[PDB]
């Protein structure tokens, strides 16, 4: 019941919901004007047009109750995580010799099964698939810190310096969610410690996906443009 | 309530519901086996295959109800009008040189989202999702149209007149959903018209679809076969 | 009332549930690894983790009651099944010269709307759906039977061994499910039959997937070694 306790009394975080609701369109705009003016490659805006876009249109369910309200989080991050680690798998990939697609996979395969198991530690109000969820994510930090890495390393100096600024900021900020999920104090979320309120812990995964996707997206696509010079 | 609307009283739309999943499977069948006969590569069989009947499947949900019932159509355009994309798309790529899979994906990601829209509108009872369908829409018939359209045309012309055919084909008919959703007096869909009836619309909304799909099915296979009977 | 019919009185399925998800995740970890040791393409370790993993995850909603309990079987073979056969195909595709993903798709597509017809047969009462699932199968088993077989018989002979050997034991483990299926008494699923009870059922859809999964994986990851190394 985490869409009852997150807009029962105040909904004070609606107005956070609202603003990454609207940056995010506009940013998804923005994303698909940009690799023309920028020199990079259209997929890279097109990729972020959807981890943004979809990620808003998912966030809705906060401010009109639907069946998916209590699960809009996981719903989101379930198509919009695996694109983010696309975005960082095809910038390592961009400059370099051998590309590897069985590691993409695998990269996006565990993002995806990772976000479901949140889905399911609510559902069950379980922490049980929590803790899968958790190391799968360091599997993803694996990936990311050597394979990815030595991948990006192959190509020019400016990209592989480029990918190492991405991956640890995706990295690190990825890290933070598992965190506020299991210090989130809704009592629906089986996390043993509550230290975060409803609002409160709305709030910290609007600011969050806020770095992680509007952020992202130009973050990614300049610092390619500016390495290819 | 869709469901609960659409089959109200006579449910006028049951046996139009019936004979468009009779003939999906029929349809499907055809599909499998039309390009060994047609000489059109395989894999177009099988895309068609796979949406005449996935279609199918989810409209069963009309005739007997389920937790899914309300959002069958969703559940069914979901995966079916991506992999519609998918062999408009390809027939682009079947005779070009330069292939752009990013904007394939470009292609099926919009459609997929663009029927989510669907989906949550209905859902929250909120029309707001559905304009940003509107736009994915109009992104997905520019990519139609320009794009992809490039690309058929470093075909033949024969390849490139068929993709220019289906491009519309499909264009076309994939506006007028959008609109006769909007349109609909069901009382779930969000929207201010109330045009057509629940029946009304139910049957706008198999009519629509067996078009998109067992006629786009053949339509896109003899294209592809007449295009290239007429260059050899 | 799937999950309620399993779990009620004495849960005698529990224990295997438990040893089932215990196997499975400690499976999943030795194909990540065995790939390394084996001179085998990661690939093959990547796609089973995937395939108990999943599967691990989805029978916790065996043990702790959730709005996906019911349905927990579909979500699994859902993904994890095309995964299986993604398996079979990659192993095909080993040695040979045509790859045609075509079939993959094909093979891949077929399983996944075989597993949703299970879903709707369960969430419609109605056993129509069922059916489409087993001429469906009938489809992947002929797949499997010929076209992918013949691409396996591109390769060298130890290659072409394998992949028949694999592609038998999956053929006929995938077919006692829809048995299973059918004969259980499950109020939910709406076989004519009520054979076993909810827990025999249980069972058997914990054991006859851990020899499509657990079994399976490092079956098909020897198999592949072993043939590697029998032509030099
Ligand atoms: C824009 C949103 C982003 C970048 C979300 C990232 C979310 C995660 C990495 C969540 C990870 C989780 C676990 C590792 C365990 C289960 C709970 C989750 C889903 C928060
Ligand atoms: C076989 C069925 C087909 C080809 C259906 C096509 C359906 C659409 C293009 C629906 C479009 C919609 C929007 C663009 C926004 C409002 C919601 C939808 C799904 C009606
Ligand atoms: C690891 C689990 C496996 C390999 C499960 C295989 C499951 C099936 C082949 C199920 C087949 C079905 C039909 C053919 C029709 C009715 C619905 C199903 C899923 C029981
Ligand atoms: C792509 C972003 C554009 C979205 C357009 C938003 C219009 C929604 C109208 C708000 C109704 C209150
Ligand atoms: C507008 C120009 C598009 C030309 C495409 C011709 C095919 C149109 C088929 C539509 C039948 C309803
Ligand atoms: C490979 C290892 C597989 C081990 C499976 C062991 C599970 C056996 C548990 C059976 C207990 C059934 C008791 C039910 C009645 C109390
Ligand atoms: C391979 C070793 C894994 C064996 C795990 C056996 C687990 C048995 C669980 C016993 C059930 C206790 C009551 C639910
Ligand atoms: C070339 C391989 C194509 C993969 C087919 C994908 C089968 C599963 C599709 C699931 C649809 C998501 C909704
Ligand atoms: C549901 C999880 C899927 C989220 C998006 C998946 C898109 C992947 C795709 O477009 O493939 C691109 C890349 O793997 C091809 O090299
Ligand atoms: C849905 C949860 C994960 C399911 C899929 C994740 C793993 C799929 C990756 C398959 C793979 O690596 O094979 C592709 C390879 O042949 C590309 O060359
Ligand atoms: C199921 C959602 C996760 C998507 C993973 C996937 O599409 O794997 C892509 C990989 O096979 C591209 O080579
Ligand atoms: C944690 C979820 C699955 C992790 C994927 C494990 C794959 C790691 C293997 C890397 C790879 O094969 O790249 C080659 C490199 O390790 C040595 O050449
Ligand atoms: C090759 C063309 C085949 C067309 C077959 C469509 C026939 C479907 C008609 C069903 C019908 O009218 O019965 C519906 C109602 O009686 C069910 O209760
Ligand atoms: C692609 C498959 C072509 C058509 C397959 C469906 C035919 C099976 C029909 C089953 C049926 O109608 O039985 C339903 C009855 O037992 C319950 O009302
Ligand atoms: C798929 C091939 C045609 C089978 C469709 C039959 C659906 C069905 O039997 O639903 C009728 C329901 O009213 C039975 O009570
Ligand atoms: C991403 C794919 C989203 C699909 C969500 C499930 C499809 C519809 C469904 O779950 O039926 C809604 C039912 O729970 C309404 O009560
Ligand atoms: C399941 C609902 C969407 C179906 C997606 C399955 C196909 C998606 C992409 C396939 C494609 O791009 O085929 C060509 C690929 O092998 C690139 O070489
Ligand atoms: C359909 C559900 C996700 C849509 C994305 C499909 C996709 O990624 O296939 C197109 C492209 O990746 C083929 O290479
Ligand atoms: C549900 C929202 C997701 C829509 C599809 C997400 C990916 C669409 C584009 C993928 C892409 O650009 O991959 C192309 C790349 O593999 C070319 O090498
Ligand atoms: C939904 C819409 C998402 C994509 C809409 C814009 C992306 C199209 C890019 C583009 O067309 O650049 C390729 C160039 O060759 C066109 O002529
Ligand atoms: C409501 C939206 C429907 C309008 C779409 C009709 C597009 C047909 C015209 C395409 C065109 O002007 O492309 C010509 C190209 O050579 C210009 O670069
Ligand atoms: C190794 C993964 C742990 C094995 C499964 C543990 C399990 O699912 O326990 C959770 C449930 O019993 C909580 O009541
Ligand atoms: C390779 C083995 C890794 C860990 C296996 C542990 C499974 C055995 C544990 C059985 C247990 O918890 O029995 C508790 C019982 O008394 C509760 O009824
Ligand atoms: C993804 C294509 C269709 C699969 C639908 C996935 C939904 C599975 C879970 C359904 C559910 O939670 O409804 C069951 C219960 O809440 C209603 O009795
Ligand atoms: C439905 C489960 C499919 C998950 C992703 C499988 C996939 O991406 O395999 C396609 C690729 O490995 C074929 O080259
Ligand atoms: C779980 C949803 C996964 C979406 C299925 C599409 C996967 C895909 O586009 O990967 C296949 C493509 O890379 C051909 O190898
Ligand atoms: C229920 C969802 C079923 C989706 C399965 C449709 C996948 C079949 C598409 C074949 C494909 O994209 O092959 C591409 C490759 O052959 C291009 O050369
Ligand atoms: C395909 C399987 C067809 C079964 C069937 O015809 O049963 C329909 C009904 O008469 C069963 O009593
Ligand atoms: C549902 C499964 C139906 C898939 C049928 C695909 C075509 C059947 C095999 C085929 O295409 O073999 C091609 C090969 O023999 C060309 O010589
Ligand atoms: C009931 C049968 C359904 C599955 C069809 C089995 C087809 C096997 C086959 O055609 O093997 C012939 C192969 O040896 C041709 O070289
Ligand atoms: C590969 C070994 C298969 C293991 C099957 C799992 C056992 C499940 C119990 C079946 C059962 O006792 O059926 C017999 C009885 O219900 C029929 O009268
Ligand atoms: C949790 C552990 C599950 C036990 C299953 C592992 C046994 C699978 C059999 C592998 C095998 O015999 O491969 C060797 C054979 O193919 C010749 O190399
Ligand atoms: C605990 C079970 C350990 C079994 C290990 C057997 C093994 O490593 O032999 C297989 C390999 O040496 C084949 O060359
Ligand atoms: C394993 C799940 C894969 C994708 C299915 C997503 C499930 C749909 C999201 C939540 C939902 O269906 O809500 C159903 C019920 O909890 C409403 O209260």
């Amino acid at each position: 019941m985490v869409y009852e306790a997150i807009t029962a009394g105040g909904f004070g975080s609606q107005p956070f919901i609202l603003a990454y609701i609207i940056t995010a369109m506009i940013s998804g705009l923005l994303f698909l004007y940009l690799p023309r003016k920028l020199d990079v490659p259209q997929k890279f805006g097109i990729i972020h047009f959807f981890i943004v876009v979809w990620s808003g249109l998912m966030y809705t369910n906060f401010l009109n109750q639907s069946f998916l309200s209590d699960y809009a989080w996981y719903m989101d991050w379930m198509v919009s995580t695996p694109l983010i680690l696309l975005a960082l798998g095809l910038t390592a990939f961009h400059g370099a010799d051998t590309k590897r697609y069985d590691l993409l996979g695998a990269l996006l395969g565990a993002e995806f099964t990772l976000v479901i198991t949140g889905l399911l530690a609510q559902a069950q109000g379980s922490i049980t698939p929590y803790y899968v969820g958790v190391l799968l994510l360091l599997g993803v930090v694996y990936l990311l810190a050597k394979p990815f890495r030595e991948i990006a390393e192959e190509s020019s100096d400016g990209l592989a310096r480029a990918y190492k600024i991405l991956a640890g900021y995706i990295g690190i900020f990825f890290l933070s969610y598992p965190t506020v999920w299991y210090i989130s104090g809704i009592d629906a979320l089986p996390g043993s410690l509550n230290i975060l309120d409803p609002t409160q812990t709305s709030i910290a995964l609007v600011v969050l996906p806020f770095f992680c996707k509007q952020v992202y997206g130009f973050l990614d696509m300049y610092l390619i443009h500016k390495a290819e010079l």
